[PDB]
């Protein structure tokens, strides 16, 4: 079996250099753009950078690993003991993710947990030993960030500050997302314009204030 996420691992084992994210960045990049596409953006990974830089959280969920490029892209940018949790319902994707940390030195501020979302951030205070959370990214099915987020209200997993970048709200869209961050006195909200498929998409960046 050869799928094109094995064929991205293995254009980055063997044109990115062993523990460096952003060379595994650029072949990603290269490889997205040149190759085949795949479901990946440095347009957006500026506003992820800076989001990252801006906040510096020492403890960030993502929703949706994939092949790890959003993950490679965070988990460069943070601090000495900060760590990453992500996401990933797909078995096979989990196991290129952790490879593609593991090549690119990163496994250490990593861990994936294999799970859907709504599964896991449940646990994610008795099992993964979390208090809040300082950042939460949500690149999984469009259709969960609105009841994800809200889960993560019931769980008491948000606090004050926390930041929600949300990616892909404009195409496919999260108009439900949006309406209520934009809406909610919890959440204050800004939207950055990426282009893609040469299509205007977005992010939402989304601030917590507390309960309503
Ligand atoms: C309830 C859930 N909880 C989680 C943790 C979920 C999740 C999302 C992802 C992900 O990253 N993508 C992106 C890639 N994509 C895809 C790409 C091409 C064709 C079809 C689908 C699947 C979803 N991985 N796990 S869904
Ligand atoms: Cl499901």
């Amino acid at each position: 079996g050869d799928t094109k996420e094995q064929r991205i691992l293995r254009y980055v084992q063997q044109n990115a250099k062993p523990g460096d994210p952003q060379s595994v960045l650029e072949a990603i990049d290269t490889y997205c753009t040149q190759k085949e596409w795949a479901m990946v953006g440095d347009a957006k990974g500026q506003i992820m950078d800076a989001v990252i830089r801006e906040y510096s959280p020492s403890l960030v969920l993502e929703l949706g690993a994939y092949c790890g490029y959003s993950a490679v892209r965070m988990a460069r940018l943070l601090q000495p003991g900060a760590r990453l949790l992500t996401m990933e319902i797909n078995p096979d994707c989990a196991a290129i993710t952790q490879q593609m940390l593991n090549f690119a030195g990163l496994q250490d501020k990593v861990t994936i947990l294999n799970g859907a979302s709504q599964d896991l951030i449940p646990q994610l205070k008795k099992k993964y030993d979390v208090d809040t959370l300082d950042m939460v990214f949500l690149d999984h099915w469009k259709d969960r960030y609105l009841p994800d987020t809200l889960l993560l209200e019931k769980c008491g997993l948000l606090r004050k500050g926390t930041v929600l970048l949300a990616d892909n709200v404009i195409v496919p869209g999260t108009p439900d997302f949006l309406a209520y961050v934009r809406g909610s006195s919890s959440f204050e909200c800004t939207h950055y314009s990426s282009y893609l498929m040469k299509v205007v998409d977005g992010l939402e960046k989304a601030i917590y204030q507390g309960p309503s």
